[PDB]
Formats: structure tokens, C-alpha cells, sequence
């Protein structure tokens, strides 16, 4: 059993993330998906709580017919010590074989701990990113079209738009 | 629409826990399952890491016919302040309506925060017996779902607990 | 200006504590009162939150005609490092000259940091202590008579008795 | 019976803050005053310790005619999780009914937790001006209650901030 | 370069520890010595601070002619997650190859992380242990004969006996 | 016995630091050397772990013939409360008499706690500083000539150049 790992803030989870995830699922048996910076919420850059993001991911992966036997969803708080972050991830996750990240720090930390590391198989453009999603939530643009419907429903339930607009005053 | 919450150490996850979970799923649309004391591992009482327990639960709920749309699995570290623990849980979980616990402290903490609280529908198969059988070469496997046994083989759980029990 | 310091869990604040406080106020201009183990609540030994204990002290000292200019009330969480606890107290409090404690560890920590340390001027018996108060709350004894009335009112408002009884099941 | 809450860094406590407080006390029976960012000291922006600020507030509210039965003064450290901060405040404070803040984050956090929230009744005297005058030998004293000036003399606040502003 | 690691509380550092250290130095080029439970001080079981123990070890190893090029002395606080403790040690130390410990937990944690683990080459009897040292400090026994002279000098300077006696009241 | 204290990040330890250390050793019997920001690693500004820096200092001071009896090397994590940092240092170190620092904050914190504070006896120019070392590591300049040979050897073993280059992508 070959297990990959992916880590991202997912503020919020959007179609870009999902596309990356599906691409990774072509080359691993199971994917561990870590929601990074789980401690950060209620800012313009990081509006949603760990729990809200768990909800988004859990619903999105279920709505798209990905079998539950092929993924794990795990919130992970940042820590002060970079040299310990890999150990922190390992404690919170099933054993894994390969890490997917385009981030140099994430790459290097996992590589120094002896893991295989590769870039994600797909890169999405800025117009489909979290920054664009949040900007559209703020400016009454079409944020919904950038997200799976199951994520839009989470955002409606938790009043995500009202939250982010209030925080931008 | 109606979401329940359950919290336990699950050291390890056994057929008892699964029976309770299925029973709760007859009363709620979705169940949030929190793995408590996520920080504790590598002792006789708490042998498995948070990650290992996430793995056990994820596999066990998938192997049994439970749709993924009906549960969430969330590791939760203990904190020093009891008066903050409910807030900690809330931050880490989807919104929920009702808590299932037989533990007086858990009940009272959630009750003071305005949640409906009730005992689990079923009382049972115990973690103490599972761990004792792992230590004494008893039939621990029969107390667990097969998917959990497979996790324990992969992570060398028995060897771990036996080593930790030395002098 | 001569400033004393006193530290206790005050679970809850009872007439014994108050008697000690009044005795200390005969020999200092101002008394800093620290509520220790501020992080502990919702147990048989430590039922009340920091905030609840602040309330108890603030009300009790006001009801008994002690002028506000003569005291400070400060919640203090325990820390893991004993060697740092005095520094932690100092950061959270006004400057002070003398510490009142009968506890050997508290005495020694403050003495090693160069403070004058003395035992409290009065010692109350076990039958008037927090242990007796909590035991009476549990067993339907006369807990009210061990407390100032203003503290009884705090306990009624926060449902302290119901809390402690539930926790003892 | 009706309890308000106010939160600010109070670096230092000045006549502005006191005016706001007196104005709030016309609308509530009791006011909980939280000294925020209690962990920050010894910078140009945040020169004073939690303890020093507790001292300033305690003395200033006593010197002005405010009865002790009408307020509580509580230092509160910042925490990493915004979603926990309200729970943190609640643990450290008496129960309260209404929050006074002009800060959008503070407003929204308390509002999501079910509290009534409103802007302070008065907008003003600023901490930035006080600190600038301490640094540049201006008339900082006139911006503060006399009891606060006395705290700052005792703790050598001016000398501290001047030393910290060096190269 | 073959590097060993040893970890102990060293409350205080005594001749037994030193004997073990010298035996280990016959088998490795360099020895990393970690002072565990660095956060604990001012109790009967753990009287000395991290700093005081660093002082004891530094002085003792220098007085006994062990070259400075052959050891490292590193204080290490305990952490709540056993699954992170090895990562915590690794962050605070030079790279190492082999761990010396008789403790089952320490053995298993390091072993799971891929390190070679072995028992210490020598075991000292109870009569020469920290427990006996501390007991003799309390009861006016001959504690000095159980410690290197350089450690005795540290304990005199920091008033260690006076401390532990006060804490036992 | 007169004991000084020095604190710096030492990212990495270079000849400038060593020169300052030797100058201080003309004025004190013993020097406590604290490695500050011990929690920070794996960034352009702070590339090396606490352990790696302990290794650099231990090797450099031993290669240059400074007797082991004249120094202590101690990693110190930053903390959020400036008013506690001196207490944190004191817990982790032997007792000391005088602090050497050019940093206003460090000076004032120690000074408020009653310590004698002075500037270091020597100031090295920017061209010999950590910033210049790290810049040369990144840009294939002569970084080696700015460090003691023992430190170069540490950096080769831990692949420090490869690390910092990867982190700069
Ligand atoms: N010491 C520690 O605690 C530590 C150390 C290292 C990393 N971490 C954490 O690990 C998490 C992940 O690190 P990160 O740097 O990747 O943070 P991140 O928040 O996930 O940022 C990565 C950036 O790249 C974008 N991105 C990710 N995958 C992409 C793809 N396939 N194509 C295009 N753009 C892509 C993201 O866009 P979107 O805005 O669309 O998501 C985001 O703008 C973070 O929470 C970080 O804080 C923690
Ligand atoms: N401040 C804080 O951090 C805080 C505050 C409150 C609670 N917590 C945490 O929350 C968790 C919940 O506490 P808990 O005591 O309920 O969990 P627990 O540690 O799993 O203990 C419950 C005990 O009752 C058993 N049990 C649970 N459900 C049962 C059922 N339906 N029938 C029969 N037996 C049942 C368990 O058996 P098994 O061994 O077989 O599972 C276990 O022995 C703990 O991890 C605790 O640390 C933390
Ligand atoms: N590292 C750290 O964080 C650290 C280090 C040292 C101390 N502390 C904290 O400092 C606080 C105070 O320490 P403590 O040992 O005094 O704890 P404590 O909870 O205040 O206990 C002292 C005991 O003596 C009793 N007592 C106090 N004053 C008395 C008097 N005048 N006459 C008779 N009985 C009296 C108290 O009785 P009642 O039950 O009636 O109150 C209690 O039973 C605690 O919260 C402790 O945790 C923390
Ligand atoms: N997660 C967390 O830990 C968390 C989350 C939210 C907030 N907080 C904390 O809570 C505190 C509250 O935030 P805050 O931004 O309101 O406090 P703040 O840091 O005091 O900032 C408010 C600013 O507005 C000014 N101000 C306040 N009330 C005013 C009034 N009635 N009229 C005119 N100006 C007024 C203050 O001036 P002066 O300088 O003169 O006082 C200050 O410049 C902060 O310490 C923050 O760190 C923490
Ligand atoms: N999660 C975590 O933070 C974590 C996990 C594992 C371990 N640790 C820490 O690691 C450190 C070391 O663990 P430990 O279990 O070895 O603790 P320890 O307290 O340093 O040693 C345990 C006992 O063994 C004795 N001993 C050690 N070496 C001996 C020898 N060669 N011959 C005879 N007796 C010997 C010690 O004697 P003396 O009294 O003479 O010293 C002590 O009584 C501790 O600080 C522990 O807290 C931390
Ligand atoms: N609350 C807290 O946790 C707290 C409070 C205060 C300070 N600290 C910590 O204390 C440590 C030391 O503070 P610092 O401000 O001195 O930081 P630093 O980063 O160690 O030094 C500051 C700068 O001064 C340079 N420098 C040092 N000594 C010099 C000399 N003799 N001649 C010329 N340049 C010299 C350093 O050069 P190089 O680049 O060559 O090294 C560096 O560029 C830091 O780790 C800091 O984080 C922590």
C-alpha cells in the first residue's frame, strides 16, 4: 500500500485543490490530506476554522465519488519549530511514503527526514486560487463557480461571506 | 441537518465502539467522532498515536457499510483548561447539535455551553481487555474489526506494547 | 509604599482567606492577591474558573469595606517550570516587597529571587477550609456559613453546587 | 445584573480610556475591563507589562470616584487561535451580557458566540501620542490621570521607552 | 565519526553517571549527553534547574580530563507527545548514530525512528544513585562522597542542600 | 568567580563571534554563551537548528584551544513575554554576573533585573557578519573563509549550503 501526503491551508477548499487531489489519486493507493495552519481563522487571508475546512473537504470528496477508503483528512496546527513539523505531521497521520508539495520549505523538511518528495502533478493558475475566491467573496464576484457545490453549501451554512466582509471593515 | 458528537480515546478502536457508533447513526443524520487524548501514545494505557487511531477509524468505518457523508473523524489533543475544551472541540469540528457521552465532566462542560447531552444508546469488548490480550498473547483480534487488526499488524502495535511493558 | 503578595487557589474564596487578608492589611499598605492555578476548573478539587474566582474576590473585598486602593486581584496560571514561576507572577503584578505564604516551595522560590518571605499572620483550621466547603457542597451540609454572603451569591448565580455534584457522579 | 465588557491594550491607560469607561458605566451595572495583549511588554508600541497596566487601571479607577462594586480588571494574553479567544476571555472573566468594541475582529468573534455587541459610546488623547511625547520630552503627563503618572514614575517607564528606542 | 547519545535527569550528576559516560567513550568517538526533564526543578525528586545541571556536567567532565572535542551537553525539556520526543531531541543535538538507554520507552521511541539502541555498558547500584544522594542531602549523610568534587562545589555555590531541606518541610 | 553572559542567534557561528568571545574571556573567568532563537531553523535568515549550532560552537571553541573550564554553551528558545525572558535565561544557565550585549532590548531587560550590562569589547564589520556568510552560501561566494574550519566541517556534514539554496527557490 502506497500512501501519499498533501498539505495545504485550503482557505477555502476550491476546484483547483480537488483537481490536484484527483491527479494524485492516479499514482497512489491512498492520499493523506492535511489541512495546514489549522489554528488560523477569522482573518481575510485565513477565514475559516479547522472544523469548517474539515467539513468542506469531507463533503467535497464524498460528493465527487472518491471512495472513503482512499483518503484521510487531518487538521494540523503550525508549530514554532520547523525542525519538528515533520514529526508533528507523522504523529497525526497514518504512515506514508511520498509527499507532494511545491513549497521549498515543505520539500526540504520532508527530504531531510528521508521521504520521497515531488511537486504536485498539476499546477492551477491564480484566477482559480484561494486569493481569487476570497477576493470575489469580498467584492460580490462569482466565487461560487470556483468551488464545488458541497463547499458552497458549507460556506452558506457558516455565513462565511458575511464573516469575511465584516473582517474587512 | 442533525449532527451528533462522540468523544473517546479509542486505544484501540474495537467492535464495541463501532456498535455504539452504528446505534448513534439511527438517531442523527451525521456523527462527528473525536479521538480524545490525541497527544498520548507509547504507554500501556495509550499505545497508539493520533495518526494510527485516525487510520483505524477511517478504515473501520469504510470496511463496514457506513457512507462517508455520515461521519467526520477528528483527533483532539487534551488541554490544561477544562473551561476551554468545548471551544477547542468546536474549533476543530463541524457545527453540531447533540453530544453523546457517559462521562460526567464531558457532560457538564457541554451542558454549560448550551448543548443537548445524552448518554450513549448502548453500553458494551473493552480497550483494557484488548490491551491485556495483546500483552498476554490472548485473542485480541476477535475483539476488533479486521481492518483495525490490519492497522495494528502494519504498525507493529503488539511488539510496541510488549516492549513498553518491560522492567 | 509597602506592598505584600499572597497566592492561593481560593476554591472557593471563604471566610478563612478573608481573615488572613485583613490581618495582612494591618502590616502592608497594599496587598496583591493572586488566584493561583487559574487554569484549573471543573473538578472536585478545583471547581471554579479563574473568572468566577475573580468575581468572588472582587465582590467579597468590596462587601467588607476594604478600600479598592489597598488591593489588586490577579489570576495566575500554573506553569511547568518552577524556576520561572516567580518571573511569571512579577510580570502579571505591580511591584511588591514581601510575600506571605506557608508553602515551602512558594517560600523558597521567592526567597531565591531576593524577596522577603513570611508565613501568613493567621492560620485557620481544617473545618473552615476549602476542602470542608466543597465536601459540604457535595453532601448538603452548611457550606454557606463558611463563606461571605457575596461569595454565596456568586455560587448561586453560576450554579456551583449543581456543577460540583454532577462532577462527583 | 447587566454586565458589559471592554478590551484594550492600554499602553498606557490614558484619560480617553477613562472617559469611555465612565460613559459605558451609564449603561451597564458593571463593567469588565480586559487588558489585551497582556504578554507584550518592552517595545515602543507595547512598553508596559500586564502587571504595570493592572496597577494603572486599579489606581485610576480608585482615584476617580468609581465604586469597586462596578468593575473588574483582568489581564488577557493573546492566543494563536482566534476561534478560541472568546472562550479564553470567558474563562477569565465574570459572566457578561454585552461587548463594547469598535474592532471588527473582536465584534465578529463575540457576535458569532451569541453576544450582543456595540461600538463604544464615545470616540476620543491616544496611546500613540502619549508614547511619542514620552520619547520626545513632550507633555505626556497631561494626557494621563495623575495616578497613572505616578505608576509610570515608579516603574521608570520613560527611561525604559527611551532606552528601547536607541539604535 | 561515530556519535552516541545518552539521556538522563541527572538530579544531580554523580560518580555513577560519570563512570557510565567514560565507559561509553571507549565505544564512540563523541557522546551527546542530554539532560532530560530540564523543565523540572525545586522538588525533592528534581531539585536542580537545567542551568545548574549544565554547570555540574560541564565542570565534572572538564575536571576529569575528558577532551571537550568528545562531548556535547544539552538540556532537553520533556514534552507531552511521546511520538514527538525523538524529533525534539534531534532538533537540539548534533547528528548521532546510537542511543544508550536502559529505559524501555526511550529504547522503543528511538528504535521506531530507525536508530540503533543498546543498554549502557555499566549499571551502578542504588547506593550510588541520585535517590541515595538526595536522601543523604536531606538526612545529613555523606552525600559529597557520591559526587565529583566539581559537582559538590556547584551545590555549595547554589545552596542546594538548604534548598532541598526547605522543600522537604 | 566572575561569569559573563553573551547571547546571539549565531546563524552560523563565524570568526567574528569567536573574536568577540576571546576578547570577553580576557575580562571574565567564565563565559556563558547562549544560542538565541533556538526554535528557528530552515529559513534564509535562520538556516540551522539549535543542535547544529551547538555542534558549531562546541567544535569551534575546542579547535581554538579555549579550555572547557571557561565556557558553557546553551540553546535558548525565544518566548512571547519579554518580561520573562531573563528568568528563562537564568533557569537554563549557571549563575552569572555581567551581560555583554549591544542590543537595547537585551540590555534593558537585564538591567531591569539588576544585572550589570556592557557592550561587547569588539564590534566586527558587516562584511564578516552572518548576513554576508549566508549571502555567500547562496551566491557561491567564499563563505568558508568567514568561518573557523571546524564550522565549515559541520556545514559540509549537514549539507547546509544545499539546504539554504533549496529554501531560496
Ligand atoms: N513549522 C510549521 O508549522 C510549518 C512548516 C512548513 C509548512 N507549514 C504549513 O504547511 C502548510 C502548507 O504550506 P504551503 O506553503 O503550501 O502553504 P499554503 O497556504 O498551502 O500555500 C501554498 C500557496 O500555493 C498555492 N498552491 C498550492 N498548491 C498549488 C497548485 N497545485 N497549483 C497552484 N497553486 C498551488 C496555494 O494557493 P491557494 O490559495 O489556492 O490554496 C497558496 O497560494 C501551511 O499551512 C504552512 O503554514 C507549517
Ligand atoms: N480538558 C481536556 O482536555 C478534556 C476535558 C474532558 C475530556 N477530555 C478528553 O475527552 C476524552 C473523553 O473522555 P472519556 O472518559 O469518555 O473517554 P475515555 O478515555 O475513552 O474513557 C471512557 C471509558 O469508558 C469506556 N466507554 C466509553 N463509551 C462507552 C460505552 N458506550 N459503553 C461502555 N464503555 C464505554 C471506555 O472504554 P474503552 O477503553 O474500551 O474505549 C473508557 O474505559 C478523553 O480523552 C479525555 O482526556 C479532555
Ligand atoms: N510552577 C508553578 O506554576 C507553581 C509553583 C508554586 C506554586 N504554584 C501555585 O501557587 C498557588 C498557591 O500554592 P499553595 O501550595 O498555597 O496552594 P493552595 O491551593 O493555595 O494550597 C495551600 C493549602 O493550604 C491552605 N491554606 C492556605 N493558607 C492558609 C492559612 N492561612 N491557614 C490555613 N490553611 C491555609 C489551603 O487551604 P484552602 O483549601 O482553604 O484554600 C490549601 O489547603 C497554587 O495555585 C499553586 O499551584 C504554582
Ligand atoms: N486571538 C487573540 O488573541 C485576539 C483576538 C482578537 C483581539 N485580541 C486582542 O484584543 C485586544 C483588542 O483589540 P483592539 O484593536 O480593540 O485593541 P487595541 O490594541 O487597544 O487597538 C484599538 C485601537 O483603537 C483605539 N481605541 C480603542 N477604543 C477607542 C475609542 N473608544 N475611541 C478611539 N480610539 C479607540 C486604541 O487607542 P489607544 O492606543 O490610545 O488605546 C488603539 O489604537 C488586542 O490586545 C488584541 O491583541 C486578541
Ligand atoms: N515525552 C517525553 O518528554 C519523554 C519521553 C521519554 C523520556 N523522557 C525523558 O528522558 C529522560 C531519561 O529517561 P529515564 O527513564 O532514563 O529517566 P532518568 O530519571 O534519567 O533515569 C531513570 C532511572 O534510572 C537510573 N539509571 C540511569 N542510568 C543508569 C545506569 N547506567 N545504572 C543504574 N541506574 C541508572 C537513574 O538513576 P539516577 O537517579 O542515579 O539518575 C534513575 O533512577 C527523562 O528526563 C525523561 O523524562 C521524556
Ligand atoms: N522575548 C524573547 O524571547 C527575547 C528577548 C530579547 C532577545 N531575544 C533573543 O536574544 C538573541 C540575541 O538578541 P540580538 O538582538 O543580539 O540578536 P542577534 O541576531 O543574535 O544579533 C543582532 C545582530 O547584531 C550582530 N552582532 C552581534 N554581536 C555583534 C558584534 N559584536 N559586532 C557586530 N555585530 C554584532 C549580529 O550579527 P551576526 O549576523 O553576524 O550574528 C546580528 O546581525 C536573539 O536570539 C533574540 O531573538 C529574545
Amino acid at each position: 500500500t502506497m500512501r501519499g501526503l498533501l498539505v495545504g491551508r485550503m482557505q477555502p477548499f476550491h476546484r483547483g485543490h480537488l483537481q490536484v487531489i484527483k491527479s494524485i489519486l492516479e499514482e497512489v493507493d491512498e492520499l493523506i490530506i492535511c489541512i495546514g495552519s489549522a489554528q488560523l481563522s477569522h482573518s481575510i487571508r485565513d477565514p475559516f476554522t479547522a472544523g469548517e475546512r474539515v467539513m468542506m473537504l469531507t463533503k467535497a470528496l464524498s460528493e465527487n465519488g472518491i471512495p472513503a477508503s482512499r483518503y484521510y483528512i487531518i487538521p494540523v496546527q503550525d508549530i514554532e519549530c520547523n525542525a519538528l513539523w515533520v514529526g508533528h505531521i507523522k504523529m497525526l497521520t497514518p504512515p506514508f511514503d511520498r509527499v507532494y508539495s511545491g513549497n521549498p520549505l515543505v520539500q526540504r523538511l520532508f527530504s531531510e527526514d528521508g521521504y520521497e518528495v515531488t511537486a504536485p502533478p498539476l499546477f492551477y493558475r491564480d484566477r482559480y486560487s484561494g486569493t481569487e475566491v476570497r477576493r470575489r467573496m469580498l467584492d460580490d464576484g462569482d466565487w461560487r463557480s470556483l468551488l464545488p457545490e458541497s463547499v458552497v453549501e458549507v460556506i452558506d451554512e457558516i455565513n462565511g461571506v458575511e464573516r469575511i466582509k465584516h473582517l474587512a471593515k
